[PDB]
């Protein structure tokens, strides 16, 4: 007992995406004469999968009417539902027939569910916003795509949040809905309320005990054997991508760059040879466990970032932190030794920093 679908505003059908992608519509579609619709770069666009590729057709209209070749409709829905009603070839030179529409996911929300609080920084694609779902006032991080990137890096953006639907851990920061259907185009977090890592150690370090910053590094260890058990390679594991909650427990964020340029973070093998690996993000995790015991302090404040990797290839590396445990100094070094295999796991580090924080009051 509501009305006919098709007498709904285009807005709200759900095969309608908005401003996805043209790149990104070739993820959603699977099967010759899956279709949806979308907003162009701006009219609006009749995707549809043929011969294993996505043709894209403009919806034209003139004197209120909206027609592809023929009958002109009063609305897009009508002239969705007669092109597929009628499996009439949308235009003749490309021969397309309708099949199914494909209905946007269950992580889609629209841009007025949100609201909008104060902007928190920027991340590598655009601002982010602390905001609050208005349903329900749930706090959420607001990350923006800005709207002149080029369409071939709202991918690697959108990205983030395809890796994220299939994650689920306390130490992993949460999606929460993916807002695609008007630019800017936003990706929906939970907000961890204290904000990241880098910043915390730099104004709240004094107050962090040696237990308290071990628990903390815990936390994070026990995010990468998550990662590392999904073949999950994160590439950017440094404290400012470490989010800190109300209650000091961290999580691992920014998954931009992760797979199933910082350079003072990024192991030998990476830099010399692209191989990033679990391996390589424990090597980050030294530089992690430095950062955590400096207060924040930035790596290698001596050295650009090609002398860090001259440095380290003739077997510079950083100094113990005048905070840092001897036995927490042992495991860097063994996280950043430099032939891969010799590096210790995840599990072993968390173990081992659980060992190490019954030493301390
Ligand atoms: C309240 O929650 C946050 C506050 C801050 N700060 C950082 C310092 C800043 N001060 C303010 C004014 N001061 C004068 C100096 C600096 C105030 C707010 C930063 C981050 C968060 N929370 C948060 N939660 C989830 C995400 Cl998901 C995220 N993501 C997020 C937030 C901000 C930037 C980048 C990303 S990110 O997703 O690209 C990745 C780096 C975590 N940020």
């Amino acid at each position: 007992s509501m009305i006919p679908e098709v007498q709904k505003p285009l807005h709200e059908q759900l095969w309608y995406h908005g401003a996805i992608p043209r790149a990104e519509v070739a993820e959603l579609l699977v099967h010759s004469g899956d279709f949806l619709v979308r907003e162009s770069q701006q009219e609006y666009v009749l995707s549809v999968l043929w011969d294993g590729l996505p043709r894209h057709f403009i919806i034209q209209s003139l004197d209120n009417l909206y027609r592809l070749e023929g009958e002109g409709f009063p609305s897009i829905p009508l002239l969705i539902d007669h092109l597929l009603s009628t499996q009439q070839p949308l235009t003749k030179k490309s021969g397309v027939v309708l099949h199914r529409a494909v209905p946007k996911d269950k992580w889609v929300l629209n841009h007025e569910d949100l609201v909008l609080g104060e902007q928190i920084g920027r991340g590598n694609f655009g601002e982010v916003f602390s905001g609050r779902l208005r349903a329900d006032n749930t706090l959420v991080a607001v990350k923006s795509c800005r709207e002149t990137l080029p369409p071939d890096l709202k991918a690697k953006f959108l990205q983030e949040a395809r890796i994220l639907k299939q994650y689920s851990h306390p130490n992993i920061v949460r999606l929460i809905g993916v807002c695609t259907q008007k630019q800017p185009i936003y990706i929906v977090m939970e907000l961890v309320q204290g904000g990241d890592f880098l910043t915390f150690l730099r104004t709240e370090g004094a107050r962090l005990r040696v237990k308290t910053l071990l628990q903390m590094v815990g936390d994070a260890a026990a995010g990468m054997e998550y990662l590392e058990s999904k073949c999950c390679i994160h590439r950017d594991l440094a404290a400012r991508n470490c989010l800190v909650t109300e209650k000091n427990v961290l999580k691992i964020s920014d998954f931009g760059m992760s797979r199933e340029v910082p350079v003072k973070w990024t192991a030998p093998e990476a830099l010399n040879y692209g191989r990033y690996s679990s391996e390589s993000d424990v090597w980050s995790f030294g530089i992690l466990l430095w950062e955590t015991f400096s207060l924040g302090a930035s790596p290698y404040p001596n050295l650009s970032n090609q002398q860090t990797r001259e440095f380290v290839e003739k077997g510079g590396r950083l100094p113990c932190p005048e905070l840092c445990p001897d036995a927490v100094f042992r495991l860097m070094e063994q996280c950043w030794a430099y032939e891969p295999g010799q590096r210790p796991s995840f599990s072993t580090i968390y173990q081992e920093l659980q060992s190490i924080r019954k030493r301390h009051r």
